[PDB]
């Protein structure tokens, strides 16, 4: 369970970003004790942000192994009174921590949150932080490192490692508040539909109540209890581009935590994906977290334009692709009204592009375990998220493959049992699976493909690319599921022109839409549409990448390609609700 | 006086950087009292950043007047035992504090830092904090608003405004550490050269101490007096490129707080600039705090890598063009070697281009007063950064007007006598001016040239225009003292290229930097060169602004244009020491 830092009358926060003192391992660095030391010959590396880009050379941008990060901490003795606490947002791929020289805690996992206490190892004075990091990635991690010393992504984005969201230093009483949990049942029957909320406090180390307030910070509910409930008629219902978020105090034995809450319900119905008891239609997306030069670094500002720019185009959902986002973005998303479908590091789990098949058992993948402690670790994060409406296991595995069924459905069920509002589950699917040969016809209430007719599949025939995607679309209708389009896009570079269109010019991305979004208009059960990407982002090098992936509907600066104003129209025309 | 926050045994520090709520106001914004209620109807905001572009349209872009910040605060009781402060680290333009509905401080001056305390309107639990920001300009600001309901700049950048840099809550004892001062004497005599630093410590609210470290946390001698001394022989001076820092432990009444420190001699001979007794030479460009979409707003990331290029492309200098930049770069430029021409807000001191004459005392530029108070602040601020080896009073003032000289000496005078370090002042001199008819060739121990010969002057004829500017500079020799260039430059679209060069083509661009460099080249009195610009920048639009600002040698993004390869390879062929 983490609930995200924030500052109450109850605990402190202090951010420890800035910029930290910073050593590429030479192999030897553990051997000798680095981080025991202060690193020598040291240099300078700004937290929170990636560090693959900050400086020059292919020394840093393509260093396979360790950095260390060292940084001096100093708390004022008046504060060992409460709980003293050190929560790692994310470092990307293996962390391992050292106060004063000894390791206080490790993690997996390069995109989730993590923490460790420091009452009984926090020195008096000035304290020797350490935080090594780890980039090499494998068929243990996920994402998935590939064969093909350096780390071969088997994904289609950069490798970018270091400190990536920020570290910082809360306190608590000794006894506090670790998990709040809230679900909601909503009457829509009632001509002014109202709801009751359940509450499931948590504390450790004593009376505890909970208060309801509303947008303006107006108090409306009272009540005590670890798990009782509450009550709310003439509810106002979060909705997409029309978030209304409530907001709820729980006081309990000298600490009190805040946190937002929208209530709207989420549910499949037939070939109909409804939000508050509506059909929903899916406008948008699937993002990374990558800016210049932050790599996948946090990023508050460009978080805001993106949803500016979001709302300019007439968009409504975003899809975390390939890795869970900052809590700052997921807290957003929540007061700005953006549907999220969150999704997990498990991507490259998918070994088809002797032949090893991608889920044998001894040379095959080697990520199950792993892959479900990220589901526990995610949903335990967002649970609380209005924005939340969908989970995605993993980005286009080898779901048609033997094994395939078996990998999945113990992830799929730990999903279904551990989302306390039961949400929708799924996972995206690659090109080349159908509605018979994939797993997820029946593990998942969601179909999402990821189909390039026009690229990959028939480029530059759109004619010969239409026909395949309406014959391939047709058949996944047979399931009478909801199926949405969560990846589809051409390669534009930004400023390549022509009237008779070839292919990497801005005209041939519009027409390529044009032609999917065709097809997709003629069946009932496409409830979604996302484009693959929202911007421009890096990739390793190789011949088919143009300085990175160049699919993006805005440059990786955000600035509009042509293909951008063409969905701003169409978007526009086509509403969050009734669409069909 | 203005220490920087930093984490210490003695202070705690809380950043309240994240989203906060947002409005601009309507008019009737301070009539009624935003300021006491949470705002309505309000919209999202990240702070620390610029807030122009972090909307769609024009309303948000192009705003004239006031803005609303407002954020919920709360502190642990447990807090109130020490002193609490807000501090403010720049809003643009003017600040008013209020807590809980009261004003609490309020400020002037858009770029450096302002504090407050907030021991006895803290009230307990949730306090709301709301941060006004306005935006207008006028002669009475500085930077200066024109003339030509809008902003119109009287200087060539874009007017970003909001809470450009981050807004902390630290803590101290009640009697502190409030401004700690250091100099050194250096006695190159001795083969071994050593020195002596005079400390000055300051308390408000007792016994105090000195410790002396190394880089590497070696202590290497102690003391007591709030005004002592210290000796260190065999002394590690810090140097362009070449940075060495000692730390200081300033201990005292409870309360502790660590300084790093240069040593290192500035000292300005005929027409030799010098560093550690010996002849430096400028390499490097005119900056500005200028990203996107962040706008002047705080940018660690860009920060480094904007240093890694510098380091990439051989230079050893830059100015705080039009403004003080952010505490944090300029620590970074002492732990990496960068010398800093440290410059004010005072541009668009020239009403130039019945007309009315800059320094008319009715109807002209009303600054002198807060010009004064910035030279102050700005000195108090960074007076112990070895990177500053000078300062400049003002970016191309009207200095060969009436009026003049009046108006800045009494400014390098209070610069002169406020620097521990006596460090040389200057002005930088706009393009027609002359030895003869510049205020400067007096006030100034360095010239500093803003020329343009080959694009405003003469372009495109470059015969011409090197005519002019070695007529021009020759002149300027007879002066004797150092001169170097702090601008020029010719704006040129990044991708637009010929054989045989127009203007705007990276082509133009070297050859343009050829010829003035040929020239720069033949006077043994040039000790700098600086282009202007480092990189692309946002400004106000206008028929010669093509999308901005174009006059850099990299793009906004920071990708080089040709002319930052001609300039690498010319810079790697040049020392930071002994040229002539
Ligand atoms: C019609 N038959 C084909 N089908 C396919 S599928 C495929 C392929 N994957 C697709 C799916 N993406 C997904 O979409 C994005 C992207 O690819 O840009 C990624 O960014 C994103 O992370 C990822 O989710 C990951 C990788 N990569 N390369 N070639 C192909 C290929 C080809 C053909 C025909 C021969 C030429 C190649
Ligand atoms: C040779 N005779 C001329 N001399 C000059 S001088 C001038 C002018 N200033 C120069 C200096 N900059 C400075 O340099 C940068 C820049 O200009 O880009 C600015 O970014 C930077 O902030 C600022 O410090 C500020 C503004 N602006 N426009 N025209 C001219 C002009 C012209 C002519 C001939 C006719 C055409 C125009
Ligand atoms: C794991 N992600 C992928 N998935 C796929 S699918 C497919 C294909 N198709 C699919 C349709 N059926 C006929 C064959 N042809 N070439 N490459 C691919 C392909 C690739 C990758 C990534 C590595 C590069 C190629
Ligand atoms: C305050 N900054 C400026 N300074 C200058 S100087 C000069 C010039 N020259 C100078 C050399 N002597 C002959 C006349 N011609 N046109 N515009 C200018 C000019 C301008 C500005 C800013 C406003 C736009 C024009």
């Amino acid at each position: 369970a983490m609930l995200y830092p924030v500052l109450t009358q109850s605990r402190l926060l202090s951010d420890l970003s800035g910029v930290w003192n910073f050593k590429l391992d030479n192999g030897k660095g553990f051997e000798e004790k680095w981080y025991e030391k202060p690193l020598k010959d040291a240099d300078t590396m700004p937290v929170p942000a990636s560090y693959n880009d900050l400086k020059e050379g292919t020394d840093f941008r393509d260093h396979y192994g360790w950095v260390f990060y060292q940084r001096n901490i100093s708390v004022p003795e008046y504060v060992k009174s409460q709980r003293i606490v050190l929560r790692c947002a994310a470092v990307t791929h293996y962390a391992m921590i050292y106060l004063n020289g000894k390791l206080i805690c490790e993690h997996k996992g390069g995109f989730l949150p993590f923490e460790v206490e420091l009452n009984d190892d926090l020195q008096d004075g000035d304290n020797l932080l350490t935080i090594a990091v780890n980039n090499v990635i494998d068929y243990t991690t996920l994402p998935v490192g590939g064969k093909a010393p350096q780390n071969n992504p088997n994904f289609d984005f950069f490798n970018y490692c270091g400190i990536t969201r920020p570290v910082k230093i809360y306190t608590t009483p000794e006894t506090y508040i670790n998990d709040i949990t809230v679900t909601a049942d909503i009457d829509f029957t009632k001509e002014e539909p109202s709801a009751v909320l359940n509450y499931n406090v948590e504390i450790k180390g004593i009376t505890c109540k909970v208060e309801l307030f509303d947008e303006e910070g107006t108090k409306l509910s009272e009540t005590e209890g670890s798990e009782g409930t509450f009550e709310i008629s003439n509810v106002r219902l979060w909705q997409p581009l029309n978030a209304y978020l409530y907001k709820i105090k729980v006081t309990a034995g000298q600490d009190v935590y805040t946190l937002p809450y929208g209530v709207r319900s989420v549910r499949v119905d037939g070939t109909k994906f409804l939000i508050n008891e509506k059909p929903f239609y899916f406008k948008g997306y699937g993002k990374h977290e990558d800016t210049f030069p932050n790599g996948r670094g946090i990023n508050l500002p460009m978080n805001t334009k993106d949803i500016s720019i979001m709302k300019w185009q007439h968009a409504n959902s975003f899809r975390t692709s390939h890795y869970p986002y900052s809590e700052e973005m997921m807290r957003l998303c929540d007061e700005e009204g953006i549907v999220v479908i969150d999704e997990t590091t498990a991507v490259g789990v998918n070994l088809q592009f002797e032949r090893i098949g991608t889920f044998d058992k001894e040379h095959g993948v080697q990520t199950q375990e792993h892959h479900k402690d990220v589901i526990r670790d995610l949903i335990s994060r967002d649970k609380n998220h209005a924005c939340v409406v969908m989970w995605s296991i993993a980005n286009e595995p080898d779901s048609a493959a033997e094994g395939a069924y078996d990998y999945f459905k113990p992830l799929y069920d730990l999903a279904r049992e551990l989302d306390p509002q039961k949400r929708p589950c799924t996972l995206v699917s690659v090109q080349g699976t159908t509605a018979d040969t994939d797993c997820s016809s029946q593990l998942s209430d969601v179909i999402c493909l990821n189909r390039y007719y026009g690229w990959y599949f028939g480029g530059p025939d759109l004619e010969v690319s239409e026909t395949g995607l309406r014959k391939e679309l047709s058949d996944w209708g047979k399931l009478g599921k909801p199926v949405m389009f969560t990846e589809y896009g051409a390669d534009t570079v930004s400023g390549l022109h022509d009237t008779t269109s070839v292919m990497y010019t801005e005209e041939y991305q519009v027409e390529y839409y044009e032609m999917n979004n065709k097809v997709f208009d003629e069946f009932d059960f496409v409830v979604g549409e996302q484009a693959w990407n929202f911007a421009d982002f890096a990739t390793s090098q190789s011949l088919l990448r143009v300085q990175g992936n160049k699919k993006g509907l805005f440059t990786r600066d955000r600035k509009p390609k042509m293909v951008a104003h063409y969905f701003r129209n169409r978007w526009s025309a086509i509403p969050e609700f009734g669409y069909k």
